[PDB]
């Protein structure tokens, strides 16, 4: 769905004067100011210069009278406030003109001759759509960084907010969403040199926050595509931030939704920007705190590599490996996982515990097969009309008892935990019922079933048997959902390896104690004097790229030295 | 493609109802009168559009 | 028509040469170089360029106000041939220069990064007159 | 140089019976047996040309380099390791060259728990010789540098018995994770001087190079160890191709079977 929805004034077109734009007259000569008005407009829209000396020569002149003190607010409602409270300087920057430095500065200087150029430079539209919208941003758009210094000349407000709806409630239409700081705006339009002269300046914020609550770093998160590109400046922008940052809090400040940017990029799904973030191989000496990526040793082609792991696996609420599985409406989920502290946690995770207690659960459902089928073929039957959906056996031989509390309460034990497993998520109707929730649908109402014979034992219905005949050969039916651990029987792979990804966290939601299950490297020294912390990982390099490794952390052990 | 056979029957239909359309046609058009780029050139414009590929190198 | 740009420029250099000029279908240059694309496929698309290059090199309304022998609009003529390519170039064509602003249809004017403003010139379009190209 | 210039006037100061001795235990630290230019060789620096240069001319107005530079790791975890050995590692060919011109013995078996099995514990058994390392980690020039010393010994064996070529076979492993500079790398040691007594040498348990790759499945290597053909009139016996009848797109071909049919026990077949 591609409108646009124009909603407000179609802002700064050259089209008639179609609104009301009759409120002042004053006449003297058939029209006394709003040729002066819209005469300076179109100089302002061309760039005639002597005219427009002229032009605010005798502008001064007609502000040469009477007033006391009541001039300047009326040279603001003189130069603004049509509509939407629109300056010169906004207009002129929408434009250009290689006359476009020289009318500012003598633009600049007329409020110079008066006291309100920093009144005037700090305008803003009252204009609904672009609430907030200053000059400064159309010199970011119109990237006169010569005219910008300038600006920065006449001290404009360089933490304004441009709160207006000109970004989006939807996702890629109606405006674009650059977080409302004109930093960020430059920064997001590779303006380096900019961008480099911005933070530069002192009462420049960093930290300051959207509407929605975000740095200037949620915004390049909303920013890439979903690919390696001809060469995006996107990355190679964000880490100019970060090595003159100098803090490692900006990316634990969350946003609106309470998000690190990071935990905000696994939801955008961008993969290279989340495989560069979590990277960080700062060689960088005196600023190598921040980085995620360690050299313990090197020697030659084989490394101990060493990751951050410090929001990654579930340990705290929302995990970055919390999302991937448990957000749908992100088609590269199958090849975001191709990273090394997603992909071989995972690895980890089936080794120590998962390939134990996944067929376990296999078993007791495969001797649950078992208590299932034979009861209803051995002996359901005694000859008139005596039910037995569970045959009760009175007598010695305890037989019938052991089966019966085996079927029923492991039907209970389904049945709880299904009946919980549907309450996490609402799916609509495709895509999350007939792929996640597949065959735990399948579980559900197999768990149903066997109980619901129960209810039919009451006062004798006639459904015992051929409603109970189907929990068998339908329980012996998704047990394709039980062959799922053999790589041999698991791009449908890669569909197969995000299906048994919904199943190791299932797991891990069941191990309720105290993780005796550790599996990393716990707490140990960072490049740092204090942060000897952030819980560890450890990995294998082979063969390319032979250069020397400069940083380090040990003189060549393999493992810990004794 | 049998959805662009409707949009050829969902045109069919526009045409006929537009037909329908008794004394007066007005202001159910578009935004107009503009002032084009002339001295005597005031007729009949029509609003915006967006694409999203600012993307590129620019040095 | 066979891709021939130099002597066009060398045949618009000659004063005697007549642009205005009908035919047995009473079609101008115009007409007949609508009635020829047929594709993009099958043309490595010089048509198109070289439509541009007759109206910057000389021409008015009154060179596309003309209707042929049989009463037609070339922009009409390209709206019942199919000429589907072509009816893109015939429908925006941008251009920035001051005394030729007029023979252009497309108008940008509130462009700001990832958006732009459109609009279009609409004359023969709607149906105010009778056999709209809608 | 004001730490040189102290310890120097500082050892002037003790020279009745250990002016050598004394000197040796200040430069290495007891704990590791690690020189200070094992030090200055693990911890590289874009300084270090002159930084080493100064370090020797130390050694050499004391007179005592040659025990000083062929010094090896003496703490029995990663043993015997030399600074040379590091500066391979460091691929620092450059000054490399200097401490072959300090006459560094090329010559050195460090053993150690590396090299070990289950390759997380680092395991990089290149088998301890210092040309190897250089072949092993693509670095040819300094590999011909190697070889242009007399004292560089070719036919010597390790903890495992093993040549030169011996580990080379051992690291492969792949087109896919190598860009297959070992085959190149295995060609340039035989012309640049080979026998069949190179070739023939066994391992401490017994075993043939050519079966060496068979044993482990090298499989790419084994397609070079097999044709291999070279035409040059003293060089045509380690060759294996021995290419004749040829004629437009047809081409006679031979192997030379030596250890490969089921005449001799353990064949590769």
């Amino acid at each position: 769905d591609s409108p646009q929805s124009p909603q407000d004034d179609v802002t700064e077109t050259p089209s008639n004067p179609n609104s009301p734009s009759a409120n002042l007259a004053k006449e003297e000569q058939r029209q006394k100011k709003k040729r002066l008005k819209k005469r300076i407009f179109a100089a302002v829209s061309e760039g005639c210069v002597e005219e427009l000396r002229e032009l605010l020569q005798d502008l001064q002149d007609l502000c040469r009278r009477r007033r006391g003190l009541d001039v300047p607010d009326f040279l603001m409602h003189k130069l603004t406030a049509s509509d939407t409270g629109k300056t010169c300087l906004m207009k002129a920057l929408l434009n250009i003109n290689p006359n476009t430095k020289e009318i500012v500065r003598i633009l600049l200087a007329f409020a110079e001759e008066n006291d309100i150029l920093d009144r005037f430079i700090n305008a803003e539209y009252t204009e609904e759509a672009y609430e907030g919208q200053t000059a400064l941003n159309i010199a970011i758009e119109r990237r006169q960084g010569d005219i910008t210094a300038v600006l920065i000349a006449a001290g404009a407000d360089v933490n304004a907010h441009a709160k207006g709806v000109f970004f989006n409630p939807k996702y890629q239409h109606e405006g674009f969403y650059f977080g409302e700081t004109p930093l960020a705006l430059a920064a997001c339009t590779n303006q380096p040199e900019i961008v480099q002269l911005l933070m530069e300046n002192e009462q420049t914020d960093i930290t300051s926050q959207d509407s929605r609550g975000n740095n200037i770093l949620h915004a390049l998160v909303t920013v890439a595509e979903d690919f390696k590109t001809q060469n995006d400046f996107v990355k190679r922008m964000y880490d100019m931030i970060l090595l003159r940052s100098g803090n490692w809090e900006l990316e634990t400040m969350r946003n609106n939704d309470g998000l690190t940017p990071l935990q905000l990029a696994a939801k955008m799904g961008k993969a290279e920007i989340l495989k560069y973030i979590l990277s960080r191989e700062i060689k960088e000496k005196p600023l190598r705190s921040l980085s995620r990526k360690f050299t313990d040793w090197a020697y030659g082609p084989v490394s101990s590599s060493l990751y951050d792991l410090t929001n990654v696996d579930t340990t705290t609420d929302n995990s970055v490996l919390e999302i991937i599985v448990y957000n749908t409406n992100i088609d590269n989920r199958h090849e975001m996982l191709t990273l090394e502290p997603l992909h071989t946690l995972l690895h980890t995770k089936w080794k120590k515990f998962a390939k134990y207690m996944f067929f376990l659960s296999f078993c007791f459902y495969f001797f649950y097969n078992i208590t299932l089928t034979l009861v209803s073929y051995y002996r359901p039957r005694e000859d008139e009309d005596l039910p037995h959906p569970l045959a009760l056996t009175h007598k010695m031989s305890w037989l019938q008892l052991l089966g019966r509390m085996f079927v029923l309460i492991w039907a209970t034990c389904i049945s709880v935990k299904e009946g919980i497993a549907i309450f996490l998520l609402r799916p609509s109707d495709l895509q999350s019922i007939l792929s996640d929730a597949w065959f735990h649908f399948v579980f559900f109402v197999q768990a149903v079933l066997v109980i619901l014979s129960v209810f039919l034992y009451l006062f004798a219905y006639k459904e015992y048997l051929a409603c109970l005949v189907l929990a068998m050969a339908l329980g012996w039916a998704n047990m394709l959902a039980y062959t799922r651990g053999f790589q041999s029987m698991g791009e449908s792979e890669r569909i197969w390896r995000l299906q048994r990804a919904r199943t190791i966290l299932e797991f891990e939601k069941m191990l309720p104690e105290w993780l005796r299950s550790r599996f990393r490297m716990g707490e140990l020294c960072k490049v740092a004097d204090e942060d000897f912390r952030l819980c560890l990982r450890i990995n294998e390099v082979k063969w390319t790229e032979w250069k020397t490794h400069v940083s380090f952390l040990n003189e060549d052990p393999g493992p810990i030295r004794r």
